[PDB]
């Protein structure tokens, strides 16, 4: 019932593919190249010119953030209630400025750079190792005590730094062992090892 | 007293829009004004989740983002939609929305000079997907999604209404969204609220620019 129409990358999609793979769902990806894509006619078919797009049914969707909150709405991982979902929320929009700055980086001055980035990258950081602190000690998930769709799009920006700055997470006890143990999560664990995942650039120019 | 507290810097920024909100839903709330002396003292800045305002309080509820305090009005108060197909469709308004904004906001603080040309050639471009929104939506003739107003709403309104005085007549291609400003400025309790000294002595902008 689902497909994601994406570049030949995991980027934005990523995190989406993630939580698909670990709720045990299934979908088609539509690969579209960037011959396809400088032709002009899909562009010109995208609401704001760009992708990921994706399609529930006949639901057509863009934007990334907006695609997995309507996969947390529909799945039900959204938060126990309006006040989880509320944190929820926070935690994501908190993601969603750190990839901006990442991807800023990847592809506006990567050489330039990456030093000052890579500095800045504990400041970054730090909120996510208190949101879990304050959190049953970051024994469970970001917020609650059950998996949201925040926590998939977390576990990748902490990935994609974890090959930026190899060791980055080592001040952080609480992140370090997250992602150790949200890696662990069965089908998470098989998709992550699949080639579908880890023969797909990280960005695409080749940068990471 | 008031359940709600924004707490911000005195310009509208990123407040606007859930102040429209809270008005027009007839909402009460408190102002906690954050001057630039404060701001640098450091403290404050120190207990923000990350670092940043706005800041708001439901009650004991502390939240930052500006979009996740959007959100939450819009579940609280009922305005994200009458299913979650439309709630996914209100997403997609803002989060467009949230993406011209930062275009916009980069403009303004990193080089309103240099750029403002560039921009303005471009925002057309920008302002058609809302057009088409709304086109393919009952003609254009209630919101920007469905038949009831939604957190979208007043987040595109505040958009639109920004790029105005950034580039008066930029709606004049587009009768749709024209239509869509006039006809939303007019409710009553917005109305009111867009006229009073709250709001319009308020910069829109920390840095004299607009
Ligand atoms: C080519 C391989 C590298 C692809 C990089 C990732 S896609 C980048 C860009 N899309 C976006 O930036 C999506 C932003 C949108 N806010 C979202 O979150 O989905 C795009 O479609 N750009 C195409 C365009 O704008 O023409
Ligand atoms: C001083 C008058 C001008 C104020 C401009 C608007 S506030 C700018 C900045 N906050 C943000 O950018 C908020 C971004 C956040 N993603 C959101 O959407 O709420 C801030 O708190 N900056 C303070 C800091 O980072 O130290």
């Amino acid at each position: 019932p689902y497909t994601v129409v994406y570049f030949p990358v995991r980027g934005r999609c990523a995190a989406l593919r993630m939580l698909l793979a670990d709720q045990g769902q299934s979908w088609k990806e539509e690969v579209v190249t960037v011959e396809t894509w400088q032709e002009g006619s899909l562009k010109a078919s995208c609401l704001y010119g760009q992708l990921p797009a994706f399609q529930d049914g006949d639901l057509t969707l863009y934007q990334s953030n907006t695609i997995l909150r309507h996969l947390g709405r529909t799945l039900g991982l959204y938060g126990k209630d309006q006040q989880e979902a509320a944190l929820v929320d926070m935690v994501n929009d908190g993601v969603e400025d750190l990839r901006c700055k990442y991807i800023s980086l990847i592809y506006t001055n990567y050489e330039a750079g990456k030093d000052d980035y890579v500095k800045a990258l504990p400041g970054q950081l730090k909120p996510f190792e208190t949101l879990l602190s304050q959190n049953q000690g970051g024994k469970t998930f970001i917020v609650g005590d059950q998996i949201s769709f925040a926590d998939y799009n977390l576990l990748d920006l902490l990935l994609i730094h974890e090959v930026l700055a190899p060791g980055c997470l080592d001040a952080f006890p609480l992140l370090s062992a997250y992602v150790g143990r949200l890696s662990a999560r069965p089908k998470l664990k098989a998709f992550l090892a699949s080639p579908e995942y880890v023969n797909l650039p990280i960005n695409g120019n080749g940068k990471q």
